[PDB]
């Protein structure tokens, strides 16, 4: 049998519903959202890394110029020094006193580490959603997983289940983002070949393993010091170690919606947004007749208690005679106010126990049973803790329209003027009227 | 030294820009895309295929009831036929008349094909534009490749290019997209396990290696004919086995923008649509100071010929004196007339010829030599040919106003009804000022 509804994108939350086919007895689901997730389509821009400089030792003319030369290498500087004179341990090093040069030449490249040590530069494209459900029917508690694409059908215990697309197109990825390690960030990095020394992408790769390694760390090369060996230079430090430092929270503790993120693949998951339609066929051999129902009938509905504390604070009698032992479903018609129970055992003339949630401080709505309805009505007490640490079992209030019973005074006080309006109108009717008559 | 331009984009199309630094003599750019490339990101939604239905011996029963053992693959089917009386080539197969039965059984997989013969379902989102473009400057002809982000500058032969972004966003990809080998369509094909019998999705996997084969054939079993001890069935034929021949044409053939379209990676090539910008930073030591350059004196245009052909329709000769012999560029101060040549060289008292490509009835136009223009003027005579195999090498011509000399019979009659008019419109006034004069 065919049935189909609609739960709010709100992840472990059990959302509960009546399968109402016509001539059987009626069934009540549940169903809760175990996980769901975005999962963005990625292109990679490019890799940044720390570089390496790498500085061969510097060739020393003895008695004459070095010729200076060029090559083509990522950030490639070089410059030849003039009157030198180094001394090595047991000497100097040179034939002549001054007239010796010092070529030095020195470029940046990866590190051994970039296989481990990196960070990817992504553009990140709409998404395919993902979701994990649990459902429960007469018993079987059963767990399903499929696409959100409102179809790919899956069976499970011969029941049917197709799921979403959900109302909501919101992601918390923005069109570029980085990500290093768990952590994903919202960032405008620089495109692949703009990036600036000293800051993220002063390196750049269009893969880890690529050899065209674009690179801005605007090295200079520096005079030797006095009768010393060695090669100075400046250079900027590496603009992705600093970003290690300087980085802040990544989306998973700056993200709307309290959703969760993860990478490889990168997700969002559990992002409290919008709401999610469900469509699930269940055999038809799991329904009862509506005659081998109990068949009851009778009813009335009593309130010793009732708190309106974000769960179960309702708790709720219901006599009863049932024409014989039956199992039997039990539902809510209105929706400020859910249930706890799903169906039960009844026999004989007895009475049995319910508990229920709502926002409302006077609680008023009909409890359908197996076939049959009955009306229950009490008022409702504030709950005393403030904070709790699980979400609202319930509706949020119709805040303008569903004041309490004991409101009436809003009746009273509109009739107390609203009468009072109607005699001057009628009183000025009256003496118009004969003014127009004469 | 840097210049920045743009050129529409459109390839094996040259044009044409003047480098212009104050102080030094001008020299000409000449610049065109070889190839543009967009590339779109894909995301793989399912390959489909040919399915083979596997179809394993009856088992028949002699002398009782065979019965069905359900098993969950691709698309089971199991039936149990009765009264059956199989003969093989010797005799009777079962031992009595009647009271047997055959079970026969069935399902499909992909065949065994789906390494080779597949076709790819995927969704295409946005694209990276890669350009490939000829330059020529100092009389050498240079190439150089770049992603047309805008920002990541390339240099050869000392000299550096940076090109993008893309002006347009328009790609031939739809938002989903069929690929087969070379062959890609725009379609709208049916979501993962949406396929329906006989039509291309009858039978889809979410990568060729996988097993999670979807599969809707309908195959139908039928009871064997009299004697025999076949499995007859019925089934939808493989839908992928119809696409191949029902096919249409491939965007390679029906594309906007006279666009090619290639595959490994799927890739849109020459779109003529919308244009590029360009900025090229080429090194000083490529100029000489004005002061020094052969700068014309008493140049002199005349036009011995034209026609507004597709191509070079047109020659034009200048008599000059010139200082000394050296290098002098050429450029076409009117957008409307494109001139063939670039750094022409010149000495003496003397005179030179250039060609120009027009649209315009009466060519007139401003031509810059080194450092100084010239006023050059024609009639042109219309091209005999209808049809070229080539695209113009000049302007479209602003046809809201830009039009023949000889349109001075427009000066004629709108001067006439102007004066007309003028005279009628003072009479009035002078009538009308001595009537008022009363």
């Amino acid at each position: 049998y065919e049935h189909v509804t609609v739960i709010p994108n709100t992840v472990g939350v059990p959302y509960k519903t009546l399968v109402n086919r016509p001539g059987y007895s009626p069934m009540v689901l549940e169903m809760e959202l175990l996980s769901v997730t975005l999962e963005p389509t990625l292109s990679l821009d490019y890799i940044t890394c720390e570089y390496k400089t790498v500085i061969p030792s510097p060739y020393v003319k003895c008695c004459g110029t070095a010729e200076c030369k060029d090559k083509s290498l990522p950030d490639y500087s070089c410059k030849v020094f003039t009157g030198v004179y180094p001394f090595m341990w047991g000497g100097a090093y040179c034939f002549c006193d001054t007239e010796n040069t010092q070529l030095s030449e020195a470029h940046v490249e990866k590190s051994e580490s970039c296989k481990t040590e990196f960070a990817s530069a992504y553009r990140a494209h709409t998404a395919s959603a993902s979701a994990k459900l649990r459902v429960l029917y007469q018993g079987n508690n059963v767990t399903v997983s499929a696409y959100a694409n409102g179809d790919h059908a899956v069976t499970v215990k011969d029941a049917k289940f197709i799921v979403g697309p959900m109302s909501s197109a919101w992601t918390p990825f923005d069109n570029k983002i980085v990500v290093y390690k768990g952590d994903v960030y919202n960032m405008d990095y620089p495109p692949f070949g703009a990036g600036r020394p000293g800051q993220f992408g002063d390196i750049q790769s269009r893969t880890p393993e690529s050899e065209d390694v674009y690179a801005n760390t605007q090295l200079v090369l520096q005079r030797p010091s006095a009768g010393t060996v060695h090669v100075p230079y400046s250079q900027a430090p590496s603009g992705f170690k600093y970003w290690l430092k300087e980085r802040g929270a990544s989306l998973q503790h700056t993200a709307p919606f309290g959703c969760q993120i993860a990478t490889n693949p990168v997700r969002a998951m559990n992002c409290a947004v919008g709401n999610m339609p469900i469509s699930i066929d269940i055999p038809d051999a799991a329904f009862t007749r509506v005659v081998d129902a109990p068949s009851l009938t009778d009813m009335s509905c009593e309130v010793p208690a009732c708190t309106h504390s974000s769960d179960f604070g309702g708790v709720a009698i219901i006599k009863y005679a049932a024409s014989k032992k039956g199992k039997c479903a039990v539902h809510s018609m209105t929706n400020a106010v859910t249930i706890r129970e799903a169906e039960i055992e009844v026999e004989g003339n007895s009475q049995l126990q319910i508990s229920f949630s709502t926002a409302l401080a006077s609680a008023e709505f009909r409890v359908q049973v197996c076939s049959t309805q009955v009306h229950c009505a009490a008022e409702c007490h504030p709950p005393k803790d403030h904070i709790v640490n699980y979400p609202a079992s319930h509706t949020t209030l119709g805040v303008q329209d569903i004041s309490v019973t004991a409101m009436s005074w809003v009746q009273k006080i509109t009739g107390g003027v609203g009468l009072v309006v109607a005699v001057a109108a009628l009183i000025l009717i009256v003496v118009l009227c004969v003014s127009f008559s004469r």
